[PDB]
Parts: C-alpha cells; structure tokens; sequence
RNA sequence: UUACCACUC
C-alpha cells in the first residue's frame, strides 16, 4: 500500500470487539415428518435447548452454536397437537471462526437485543431516546437523539460502528394542523391538507411506530367500522385512549393502512423552516455537533454499556467484549498539488481554497465575447447597467476582452415576452455568442422556459443573474467575477489545471439521478476527456427508458468519446480510467461482473486495440468520521487525509479519502473501491491521481469531495432530468455548458 | 438561478 505522506494520528468513530472463543459451528436440521411453521421448529428447538445447549442461533434450516457438538446426533419430540413423535437430526457442516463473514447478522440480532436492554426505542433502523427531548417551543418541535449503530467485519477485525444520530418531530398533532389550515382558509383546505400530507412521513406515539401516509380520506369516521369492530372500542380496550371528538378525517398509507388524525405526529424538519435562517441557524447549532462532542456522546454509549451487567451479559454469552475507548488509526496526509494558470502557476494553500488567485491572474484559454446579449426587465436598469460597468472593470485582469452587451428591455416580465424575444434576436443576429438574462424574484419556471429554449430548442449558451444578487453594492466585484468565469467556461474556455502524472489517458465520470419520484426516467450522465491536459470535455446523457439496457447506450458513448479523442489528439487512450459514481452498496457485484465486461468489448470495434483501464465505484453516504488527535482535544481533520487499512473492505481493494475542507463537525471521507486494475496501478498512484481529480472543478475554487467529471456527470444529469426533460443539443456537448 | 460542505390496520 502506498506510504508518501505525513503520518496524522487518526481517531475513528469505531469501538472493537474482542472475540474470546475459538470457533463457531454450523449445523443442518432436518424434520422428518415435514414440520413448515418456524415457530414449531423453534418451539421443537427449545424442547431440544437442552443437550444443544442455551445459547442458540436459529433461522429455520441453519443453527448457529458456541459449543462442539457431535458429528451426528439424532433426538425425538412430541407434537403438540396430533401427539406423534417427530425425530429432529443434527449435523456438523462446517466450522467458522469467529469474525466470519456468515456471522454477522446474528451478531447484529444480539446487539439489537443488547441495545434494546437499554430503555432505548427503535423508529426505523436507529435507536432513539425518547425520554431526553429536547423541545424547542419557540419552534414546536422535538429533537430524539439516538444512535446508528451497526457490527460490521473490516481488514482489522470486528468492530461497531455508532453514529450520533437526531430525529425531529412535531410537538402538534397532524389534527391540529388540520384546524389551522381549516382556520385560515375555508374553501381549499382539503386540496392543502392532501399536499402537505403526502411526501411527509407520520409516527404513532402509542407503539412508535413509522407510516408514510400517502392519501387522505374524507368520507369515513372514528365511528364507523372497519376489518367486525369499531375504532373507538378498538382503541379504548387496547390502549385505553379517550377520544375528544370523533369527527376526524382518516389517514390512508399503501404499501390499507388506516390511521387516525388525532393519534399521529408528523416527522421531518418543517417546511416551512428550510426558508427560514435564523431558525435553521439555530437548528445546525443544536443538531451539528463538533469532533469532541461526537467522541464524547461516543464514550458515554459506552460507559451506559458497560455500567449495565444484563447487557454485557448478553454480549459475553457469545464470548464478545467491547473495549472501553473508540479506536485509534494512523492515516497519511498526502502532498499538495501546484495549480496552473496561464503564465504563474501556485502551491495549494493549507485552506486548499484559492478563490482571490483565480480572479487576479488570467486564465489558460479566453474566448473574446463581442456579440451577446443582455435581457433585463423594467424595474432592473440601473443595477444591470452597474453590472455591465463592473464587468468591463474586472475583465482585464483576468484577461477576457467583452464589448459593450446588446441591451434589450423587457416591456413585461411575462414568460411568453421572454421567450419571444430571446428567440427573435437569435433569428435577427446569427452571431451573438451568449444570451445574459436578468429575472425578478424566484421564477423557476422562467428558469425552465429559458433553459429549454437556449439547450434544446435553439442551441446557444446561456446565463441567468437574479437581481437580488446584483442589486447589493457592496457584494457585486466578488460576484461579477465568479459571472465572468462561468461564462467564460460555458464558451469553451479553460480556467486552470493540475499536473497529471500518467501518459495518454482519458478520464470518465458517471453519474445518477433519480427523481423524487423515482419511478420515473432516470438519467445516466456521461463526462470523458477528449485532451491530454484534461481540460476539454465531451458529455452525453442516456435514459432509462423501458424494455432497453443503459449499458447498450454506454457503449455508444464510450466509442463516440473515443472518435472524438481520435480527431483531437490522432491516437487513441493506451489508459482509460472510470469513475462509476450514484451505484448503492448492493450493487458492487453487479456492476463489476457485468458492466464493465459488457463496457470493454466496445474496444473491439478499433480493429487491435486492447486499452489497459481501471475502474472506481465512488460512494459518498458513509457513516464513518475521522478525527484529528491533537494533544489537548478532537479536532477536525486537515483535508488530504487517506486511510487505506483497518476499516478497508476485505473483497476489494478500496480506500477512503477526505479531500475537502470542514467548516464545522467531524469529517465524512468518500470511499474509493477498484473493481477492475488491468493497468496495474500502485495503491498511491490511484489515491493522488483522485485527490489531483478533486482540484479540476472549475465551478468552484477549491478542491471538492468526488472527482470533477463524477460531478459534471451529476449536475449534466440533474438538467436534463429536471429541467429540460430532454436530452441536450449535440452542437453544446463539445463544451461545459451545463454550469 | 453566482457558487459550494449543505403482526400494522
Ligand atoms: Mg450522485
Ligand atoms: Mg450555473
């Protein structure tokens, strides 16, 4: 593994396990009569707890022991209601060792139990405890803290994995929300209550017990009767719950599921609140906590652990004992880059963050705009006339040369008059290179409109400036530069660059987008490099359309990126590295069994070329932190931290690196896993060659948490999913115009 | 869009 960096003592989030047996044994049961239910075999098994012994694990047709039977043993049972005997047999099949792979969810079942031990409640997969709310009244709502927490098996060992973990809910019942909107509006209430209800999720306070309500009924009530009983008896002799009143709607979920107003609470932050900033301000205080805070929540899981005999007890039974401190890695940090500009070039900072550098000094290459045009409303004059000044002011000296804009006002701010204007200056004058727009508020579907007709009807690059960004005095130089360098990037410009150390190679980014409603046509994006320094970029996107496979498409691009390689350099890539990013955990096999080698038969169509290529799987949703051990405290980690042992996978070869910088809370690295390395790549060389990818993000001066083309690939994707619905122009794919 | 870490009913 590689060993080029400073070595920084690392703490994790991750508690090991000493595992004090030697073996763990396997058998097979076999009924004979045929018994079905697994209780009855359960209830069989128990008869037989005794000579099997009392610490058991059993699914159906495999146990699970610590204890070293015979080879073969047979024993007999009484039925309990046709009163016959039933001969049940035992086998050896196999001995594991502790820390297998087979024994992990057994492991997970005991430490369920062991956690549920603890007082604590389970609302989804985490653990919560309700009775440490903390209600913020000023907003009506309650934070549940808890922990996710899971047994995992890494290159070093057994370990647990536990994340401080909150959950927000509502302090007011969902009928009390249905009284206010009742309130404060009359005739279209229902149309209201069914928006806000359906995408929330709802719990119920009396079992804890999560439902994802998707539609309302309005018809039926409390007093009616449902699969023959009623809700009042129903509830008032299970629970005992004395309901006001009885004229409430009912809340339907489908996988029915029928639910009562009065008795459910909805969860997730509130709405209304995102919008909000001085409530979120203090929500990410409360909620986000610092490294020393995480580690100490951490410790004191553990003393509650350790302080309670009956759920250590139930660890020890398997010969398990968590240690009593988290565990301690060493990781390197890896050397920094030298950023390239035109004619100076800069050592990256310790903030790896260069926003001043980019804007003093020019650019690789500038595209000299003489004809665009400029589209502002009637009430924005002033502050766009100011905008163009300060344009002319910054652009020399980032070395862009713009003339004076074609000023166009729009007489009203209707979509309609946008759109036609737009398209009649583009018909009029053939050679206007950008269309600038200026927008009043928050239009998004004068956003849509614009950007449905610049990509895709008509192909031009195009730019939208809301005038509440301009309109500030104080914040518009800063502003008009970063303006200034995304329009020179959507005309095929060439901002700066980092030295790859590896010859003729072409880099490939791919990523996912999923509708909220995922049942939709999910987008693939697809970002190669078509020069050698890596700065030019051919993007497609491919659907997900019925009755095909996206593959077959893939294919088409990845040989359409190699044509277009061919006419830039006149050779073809002896390297072609993949990013294969939005892929979930399991899908790792199906992607590397059949992707990639359905992907590297396209190849045959050049007649003898056989390209040595590696292939990454990239994965942001980790639950493991990284702590920096300064000698007074846990700090934050500094950025360009890799680990590449004791929390690995044990299947592949993969590594976890933290690339960007953390304003606040502890750090959340990406995981790095190599499916395929024809080119037979040293460790180090692939963790520098991503961390070097992280610094190619022209949309941002700094350094990112994937590399650059995975987050092209995203944002091409989220477009043309979104907004356009549509795939874009072939005449735009040649440069970035989707920033 | 200036741009980013953000066994229920
Ligand atoms: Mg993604
Ligand atoms: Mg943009």
């Amino acid at each position: 593994q590689g060993s080029k960096g400073t070595p920084q003592s690392l703490g994790l989030n991750l508690i090991k396990i000493q595992c004090h047996n030697e073996a763990v044994y396997q058998y097979h049961v076999t009924f004979s009569p045929s018994v079905e239910c697994k209780s009855m075999r359960f209830g069989m098994l128990k008869d037989h707890q005794s000579v099997t012994g009392n610490v058991t694990a059993f699914d159906g047709s495999i146990l699970y022991l610590p204890v070293k039977l015979q080879q073969v043993v047979e024993l007999k049972s009484q039925r309990k209601t046709d009163d016959a005997e039933i001969s049940i047999k035992i086998q050896l099949t196999k001995i594991l060792e502790p820390c297998s792979d087979l024994c992990i969810p057994f492991y997970n079942v005991v430490f369920r139990r062991v956690m549920k031990l603890l007082d604590m409640k389970l609302v989804g997969r985490n653990f919560y405890d309700p009775t440490s709310a903390m209600v913020l009244q000023q907003h009506r709502l309650q934070i549940w803290p808890g922990y996710a927490a899971s047994i995992r098996r890494t290159d070093g060992g057994l370990f647990l994995l536990a994340d401080v973990s909150h959950k927000v809910i509502r302090n007011d019942s969902v009928l009390d929300v249905m009284h206010a909107i009742y309130q404060q509006n009359k005739e279209h209430f229902q149309d209201e209550c069914s928006k806000l209800l359906v995408g929330s999720i709802v719990i119920t306070r009396y079992n804890n017990r999560t439902y994802r309500i998707d539609d309302v009924d309005w018809n039926k009530t409390p007093k009616d009767s449902f699969v023959e009983i009623t809700f009042l008896e129903y509830y008032s002799k299970n629970y005992g719950i004395t309901v006001k009143e009885d004229d409430q709607p009912l809340l339907i979920h489908r996988p029915e599921i029928l639910l009562l107003p009065e008795l459910s609470f909805m969860t997730g932050i509130p709405e209304k609140m995102k919008k909000d900033f001085r409530a979120m301000k203090d929500l990410t205080q409360q909620i986000n906590l610092s490294p020393k805070q995480h580690h100490g929540a951490l410790e004191c899981l553990l003393q509650r652990i350790s302080q309670n005999e009956t759920a250590s007890n139930e660890l020890t039974r398997w010969g398990l004992s968590l240690h009593k401190d988290v565990h301690k890695i060493e990781g390197r940090l890896l050397p920094m880059e030298r950023i390239n500009l035109r004619n100076t070039s800069f050592v990256t900072s310790e903030d790896l963050n260069w926003v001043k550098e980019v804007t003093r000094d020019a650019s690789i290459l500038t595209i000299p705009m003489h004809f665009w045009a400029l589209f502002y409303p009637k009430r924005a004059m002033d502050q766009a006339r100011e905008l163009v000044n300060m344009l002319e002011k910054i652009a020399g000296p980032i070395g862009m040369r713009i003339s004076p804009p074609a000023w166009v006002e729009l007489k009203d701010d209707r979509i309609e008059t946008y759109i036609r204007t737009i398209q009649s200056l583009l018909g009029v004058e053939g050679k206007i290179q950008m269309v600038v727009c200026i927008i009043m508020g928050t239009r998004d579907d004068l956003y849509g409109a614009i950007k449905k007709l610049c990509c895709v009807q008509s192909p031009v690059p195009s730019q939208v400036i809301n005038v509440r960004t301009i309109g500030q005095p104080t914040r518009l130089r800063s502003v008009a530069q970063k303006i200034l360098l995304q329009m020179n990037c959507k005309l095929g410009g060439e901002l700066w660059g980092v030295d790859i150390p590896l010859k003729q190679l072409m880099v490939i980014g791919m990523d996912v987008y999923h509708d909220p409603s995922r049942g939709m046509r999910s987008v693939v994006g697809f970002v190669a490099s078509i020069n050698l320094t890596l700065t030019k970029w051919y993007s497609r996107v491919v659907f997900q359309m019925p009755h095909q496979e996206i593959v077959d498409s893939l294919k088409l691009c990845l040989v359409g990126s190699l044509k277009k390689y061919y006419e830039v350099n006149h050779c073809l890539p002896e390297k072609i590295v993949v990013y294969r990013d939005g892929v979930s955990d399991g899908q790792l096999k199906t992607v590397a069994n059949y992707e990639i080698p359905q992907l590297q038969k396209c190849f045959e169509a050049f007649d003898n070329y056989h390209p040595k290529m590696v292939v990454f799987v990239v994965q942001k949703k980790i639950s493991t932190n990284l702590y920096l051990a300064a000698p007074d405290h846990f700090v934050t980690p500094s950025p360009g931290t890799v680990v590449d042992h004791t929390i690995t996978s044990c299947e592949w070869v993969d590594f976890y690196l933290l690339a960007h910088h953390v304003r606040q809370g502890c750090g959340i690295p990406t995981h790095y896993i190599c499916v395929l390395n024809t080119a037979n790549l040293s460790p180090d060389h692939m963790q520098r060659l991503t961390f070097k990818l992280c610094h190619m993000y022209w949309n941002w001066p700094g350094t990112i948490r994937v590399p650059a083309p995975c987050k092209y690939a995203h944002k091409l994707a989220f477009l043309s999913g979104q907004i356009l619905h549509h795939e874009p122009a072939i005449q735009l794919c040649g440069n970035l115009f989707f920033l």
